[PDB]
């Protein structure tokens, strides 16, 4: 078992003034709810008892959205970020809720889509030692923590948003780690940014030759819904995909079932109250369908 | 003098389960929440007393966005209506903030764009008898109130969503009355919809030659973001404008800066806390730049 | 008696290589050719007869695509440019087109859409002395025509892609001109960048107290395709507008007849051969159709 | 040994008037032409041999485009199709390129894009008895070739654009055939709709027992350049993952270096005519980058 964690806080402010409405994590993308996306991306990798911080003020949302997550085969549990002050916070919040399994944490605002992303999950996923970590080949490395390799392929550095980037392949927000993450962010000062970084977390993994960095290719989609452009191309992204195939992405329903977390009478259940739209009779459509 | 009223309830049944997070006037169009673009509408029309209705659980969160409107010279009040049972209830729930007044109603989930926007607006609300309705040429009238014109360019008849419509125009989500709303809405009764509906209201006045159709001209956008696919479009829509104009559609802050609803020294205060952005930004530099 | 050019030549380097296979003024936005946008402009001020100038390569592709324009009742001719040395260089190449009378050229690769624009190029084009040009607010004024105002909203200076642009306003590829122009552009030297400058042509009229300088408002859009960013988003704006109304922007078939150019009878024989995709339905629904 | 052919021509019929002045694989797809992505299919299969078929008008125009490959390596051959007849004359017309050789088709415009498909092509290209076809889940299977599956997975019929779809599967515009595919469509007669099916070419070898269907997950996309709000769709869909990734899809250069059928030196001399824009500066960042 890995236990999961949806860090979905913050303040958006990028967002603004769109987010004075409400938390970035909530609003959609395309057709669902942004934490839709990371909470598929947990789900997809086996991960079913889930920890969701968010602010004071959107937690009470988030509990409403998603409930205790029994109607989809999960165990959601809730707390709250007092402020945004790193994502490494997101193992001292819940330290209590890891307790002594392997972990793995998602940021709520990255989206992933890709053939086989199942596989590239699982392998990070069932390993048992060590931390795991995605490198990614974007425009903007900047912007990112920053993975620098030898002319071997091996990780040699990372550094949180350089403002000169030893290289363009990012870390995505999606980490896996065995039981020694919560006391490496125990030790954590925060960084001159003002934070307590995951970027500090993986270099103490690298440190003792312990963090794999796995190239997550060219032909996988990330991103991530920081920006008005952003949260706008990924929209119309998904929105190709849906329309071209009929099918969803991220559709936690979807999932659980074909995970078997959920039966067809559940599903058809999940299916009755949203019958008037499309996502419920897509729901339906699932009963009867074989969808390799 | 001319009162406004903002329906921004609804279920928004057509974008679950992304509405099932919060109120689709509270989702974003682009970069600022969809109730910004109505509001403004009424702002354009010269309107400063808005009454804003909404669900038992959103009304609160409306509050939460706008409050009482006087950081940006309005007056907002709120009101809660129990269930969607029909645009025309407005009138019933807004009896007592509308007295004796001239009211216009628009739609939360509309927005329009164009040249001369507000000519067309002060128009209609400077005038002080029977209804006005605009006219807007449409792909599918057939999910919307149609209205058709004689030979002679004259209103003859209205039908909400025929299923075989009489023309091509659709009436929008825009509305403005004289005294005698209140009591036709009174005395509706629900259509086989099950709603009471905004386009008996305008037959009452059709029927005492009393009901003025103005066309929106095909130069202007008028747009529903009630489908996910439409929400994206007028989100794409709006960041095209503004990307190439380096302005902004529907920034309350700025128009009652324009209005003179409030002056430099406010304008400036509600841009510092929002200066970690491009918004706050934004309204900076309207402070001195003249744009014409 | 006005006479029109269309500029639709220009090195390709650009947007190499997509350009490399077909120019610009011929690729697709949406669902028309560029260039059927600048013509239907020129069509909307209410002038037939017109010059398209391009490169040598592309002149008999103008030619097979439009013709002589007696079906859509103009009458087209074509020029060539050896070399894009310039828009100042349309004068010279239409010298002897342009005899004695008064003239308007329009960018080839330049869109522009918006509520009573007829008007808009109505108020210039019955002045007929002097010049006329349009202001507009961008975001990156730096890459055009730059025109300063002073305090009262009068047109002061202009200068071409200024390094510290005075202000936000761009002039558009939209120039109206009298008698003088030819002259002016004749005693034109090559600017430091190397071209024969249309900013220089129209100081050459503000020197002498004769450029008027119109606002062209916020409620207009004007694009150009100059990138493929900005080709793509002019092709989302037009879609927009396009399937929202079951109206098609810069049909020169449907301007020709709204403008009395062509009949009834020969609408429904353009139709014909384009019957058995949408935009021929679209021709042929406007013969049955009323349209304000 | 496998030889390649794209089938770039084609009735052009809808999407008039946007292809009356040239072909639908001429048009960018964001920010190049569209047959550069089938090209980059075959390409990434390892088929370095290819002919180009066209119309008579447009076979020059992709020749000039394109040249012999020899720059990027390739050795394309062109040829002419006299009218529109059917995906199955490819086979014709193409008799004597392929000889007594392995082949792969592509439709000119299908784009592909996903993790791992060089593996998935890989597959394919590595059978060299009999055909392999890719089934793709789609919204509207009714205008494809459709492919129907046992309770157990294996393909069992297939239907072109069938009234009522047995199946939502699609078969893509990529096929593999072995030697006997020429004789196979030679013995064609053409269907009830006039043309010589490629779906008659692979119901053939299934006939046989020969016909490999792969399922192409719901990871990949798989676009279709048809219509034009699927043209628009597939350049936003590049776009979105360019701007990301600061990595190109389908720019043969870099595929052909990659394969090592070009040298350092050749790329170097590839990205100086075009060093004046983004796309010249990528290839020449790609000569000091590690990308994986
Ligand atoms: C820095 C930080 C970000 N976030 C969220 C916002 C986004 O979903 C993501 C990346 O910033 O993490 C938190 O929830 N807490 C934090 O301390
Ligand atoms: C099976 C399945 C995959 N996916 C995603 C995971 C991958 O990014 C992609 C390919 O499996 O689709 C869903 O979003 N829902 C699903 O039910
Ligand atoms: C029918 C109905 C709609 N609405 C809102 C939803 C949209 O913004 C719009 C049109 O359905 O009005 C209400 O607020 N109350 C209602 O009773
Ligand atoms: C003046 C002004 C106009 N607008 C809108 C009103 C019209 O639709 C368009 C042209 O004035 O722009 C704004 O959104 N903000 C403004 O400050
Ligand atoms: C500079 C120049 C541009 N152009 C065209 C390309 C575009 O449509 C436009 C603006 O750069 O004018 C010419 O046709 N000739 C020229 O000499
Ligand atoms: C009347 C008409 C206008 N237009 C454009 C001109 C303007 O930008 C807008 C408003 O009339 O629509 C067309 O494209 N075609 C037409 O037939
Ligand atoms: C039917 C047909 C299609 N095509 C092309 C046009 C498209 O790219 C594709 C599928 O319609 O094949 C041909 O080149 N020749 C043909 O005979
Ligand atoms: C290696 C490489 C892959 N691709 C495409 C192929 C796949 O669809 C995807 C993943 O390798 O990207 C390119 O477009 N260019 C390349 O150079
Ligand atoms: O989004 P943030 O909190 O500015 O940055 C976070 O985002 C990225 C993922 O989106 C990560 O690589 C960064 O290392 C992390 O700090
Ligand atoms: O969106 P609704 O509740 O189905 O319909 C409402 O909105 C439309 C505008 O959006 C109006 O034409 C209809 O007359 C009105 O009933
Ligand atoms: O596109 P160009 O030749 O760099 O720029 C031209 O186009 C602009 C509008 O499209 C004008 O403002 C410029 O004055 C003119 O030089
Ligand atoms: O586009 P067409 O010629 O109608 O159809 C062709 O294209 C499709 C892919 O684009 C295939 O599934 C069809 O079997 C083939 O006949």
């Amino acid at each position: 078992k890995r236990k999961g964690i949806i860090l979905a806080g913050g303040s958006g402010t990028r967002l603004h003034p769109a987010t004075l409405a409400i938390s970035k994590q909530l609003l959609p993308v395309y057709d669902k709810p942004m934490i839709y996306y990371p909470l598929s991306t947990l789900m997809l990798a086996g991960i079913r008892e889930i920890l969701i911080i968010s602010t004071p003020q959107d937690t009470p949302r988030f509990q409403q959205l998603l409930g205790d997550g029994s109607n989809w085969g999960l165990d959601l549990q809730y707390a709250v970020q007092p402020s945004p002050d790193g994502l490494a916070q997101a193992f001292l919040i819940g330290e209590s809720f890891i307790g002594n399994d392997l972990s793995a944490l998602v940021l709520g605002d990255n989206l992933y889509y890709g053939h086989d992303f199942h596989e590239l999950l699982g392998s990070a996923s069932q390993r048992q030692t060590g931390a795991s970590v995605f490198a990614y080949h974007v425009l903007d490395p900047e912007r990112y923590g920053v993975v620098e390799f030898d002319q071997g392929g091996k990780a040699i550095s990372l550094e949180e948003k350089p403002l000169e980037p030893k290289s363009n392949y990012a870390v995505t927000g999606l980490y896996f780690y065995d039981q020694q993450v919560v006391d490496i962010a125990r030790d954590l000062k925060p960084s001159p940014r003002g934070e307590l970084e995951i970027t500090d977390v993986n270099r103490a993994y690298l440190e003792r030759g312990q963090l794999s960095v796995e190239i997550m290719g060219r032909g996988y989609a990330w991103l991530d819904t920081g920006t008005h452009d952003s949260l706008l191309e990924a929209g119309q992204f998904i929105a190709t995909l849906e329309n071209r195939q009929g099918l969803k992405v991220a559709c936690p329903e979807e999932i659980a079932y074909r995970q078997k977390w959920i039966d067809a009478a559940q599903l058809e259940k999940l299916a009755a109250p949203l019958a008037k739209n499309g996502y419920g009779q897509y729901l339906k459509r699932l009963l009867t369908e074989t969808v390799y």
